[PDB]
């Protein structure tokens, strides 16, 4: 359904975001 | 309806981050 | 409702944060 | 236990805004 | 599980939260 669907999609970007601070993390420390 | 629109307007925003922190790390990045 | 206000104060800050890392993007690289 | 999860999630967003400030703050000019 | 993405993205945040200031104090430091 659309409203599980939506907070799927938060949940996926939101991982990809944490992966992409973490090597941002990387870089810099 | 209000529920369903505000939380697809998060997601849109959250992608929206997603992308620009990319920019941001690959510009940093060696 | 309690439900309601929080989902828009997160969309309400996850703009914010839009809004800053584009500025960050901005600041380092145009 | 929804209302309790998305206060936590709406507060730690509020830290997460104001880091982002900090780190924007120090690089700007 | 509506219940379980949300605990899921609310950890996923306060990971986020950890390396964000963890960039700060790198930067700041």
């Amino acid at each position: 359904g659309e409203i599980a669907q939506t907070i799927k999609e938060i949940a996926k970007t939101i991982k990809e975001i944490a992966y992409t601070i973490k090597e941002i993390a990387q870089t810099i420390k």
